């Protein structure tokens, strides 16, 4: 049965006007920004932009990957899908 989300769990991350996008849940750095309440810290892959989103938009990967892990138009989209795929624990700072 699964658990809670917890840093490393690879997802696609839905924000409004984006296709679902490959991501994975970060941990937070000591002395870094922390996450609003409710919320993880998630990192996009390709784009490696950080948001701040709630499970309601947090798809596990393995589950939706048929469904969401095809090439995208959007920038960044199809890099993302090869770091999840490839590398997704890498350090892309």
């Amino acid at each position: 049965m699964p658990h809670a989300f917890k840093p490393g769990d690879l997802v696609f991350a839905k924000m409004k006007g984006y296709p679902h996008w490959p991501a994975r849940i970060d941990d937070i750095a000591d002395g870094a920004v922390k996450p609003p309440p409710n919320k993880y810290p998630i990192f996009f892959f390709g784009t490696h932009e950080t948001a701040f989103l709630g499970p309601k938009d947090l798809f596990p990967y393995d589950k939706s990957k048929d469904k969401y892990g095809k090439p995208n138009k959007r920038k960044g989209f199809n890099e993302g899908l090869w770091e999840i795929q490839n590398n997704p624990h890498a350090s892309y700072s």
